[PDB]
């Protein structure tokens, strides 16, 4: 099953006291009146300036932050990809399954994050001992662990760390598009090109919502800030958040 998840109004304190005193009251939120309703199966593309609260707004869900003001509704059980990748001593499988096998979706997970050429170069295949890895080997068995668990809702933020521009386009397709097309996923991206395919899109801004709704209506509810952001996807991360960050600052509130 898959979840829909909705956020009414939500304002949200880092330091528990002031979100106690901001509550009862009938320094400053990592996160203001955000306000997002996704579907069953959708796609939440998030992006934002640097500290905008991205993270924060997926803390928020998986209960590690509470709200001080507003509603939060869903239900079931999430999975989450940290923008750090972490590969845990042991085999490439259990890496990915944990503990709970099923061949079937594993399968499934290894070919559409494009782990099986990893795993056919060795003698043991997926058996063999975690050798070192790229970072993008690291980013795929990272996403693939995430997407293989059997959850409700995935919250992947930023997961295609060190990936070559072409094989960040042919994961996002496999992965996010297809493989995962029916569940309900929220994606923290710098992508133009990820923002576009989405259901609907969050921009985050010092802890605001510069903007939710669609791609297209972005393109019409801001033509300035457009304009700036759409070779963007060429460029690299650390540009595009730079570039994305400046032109944030430029035309917030
Ligand atoms: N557990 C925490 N406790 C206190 N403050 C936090 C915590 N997590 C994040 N913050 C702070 O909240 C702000 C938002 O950080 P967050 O990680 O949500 O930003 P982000 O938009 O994901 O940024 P990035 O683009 O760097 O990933 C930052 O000032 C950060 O230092
Ligand atoms: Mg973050």
């Amino acid at each position: 099953s898959t979840t829909e998840v909705v956020m009414e109004n939500v304002t949200a304190f880092w330091e528990e006291g002031f979100g106690e005193l901001f509550e009862k009251a009938k320094g400053t939120p990592v996160l203001k009146d955000i306000n997002f309703k996704i579907e069953r199966g959708q796609l939440l593309a998030v992006a934002g300036s640097t500290g905008a609260g991205k993270t924060s707004l997926l803390m928020m869900i998986m209960g590690e932050l509470e709200p001080s003001e507003g509603k939060i509704k869903h239900s079931g059980r999430i999975s989450f990809c940290s923008q750090n990748s972490w590969i845990m001593p042991g085999t490439i499988k259990e890496n990915i399954i944990g503990v709970s096998y099923d061949e079937y979706r594993y399968r499934s997970v290894i070919k559409a994050c494009q782990l099986e050429e990893d795993i056919s170069k060795f003698a043991e295949k997926d058996n063999i001992v975690l050798i070192t890895l790229s970072g993008g080997q690291r980013a795929r068995i990272s996403l693939a662990r995430a997407v293989y668990k059997d959850a409700d809702l995935y919250l992947l933020d930023s997961p295609f760390g060190y990936l070559d521009v072409l094989t960040e386009k042919e994961i996002f397709e496999s992965c996010v598009c297809k493989l995962m097309a029916n569940k309900t996923r929220i994606l923290v991206t710098s992508k133009m090109e990820h923002l576009k395919k989405a259901d609907k899109i969050l921009i985050l801004h010092e802890g605001s919502s510069y903007f939710y709704g669609t791609f297209s209506e972005l393109q019409n509810l801001r033509p300035d800030f457009s304009s700036k952001l759409m070779s963007f996807d060429q460029f690299s991360a650390e540009r595009r958040n730079s570039i994305l960050t400046e032109t944030l600052h430029r035309f917030s509130l």
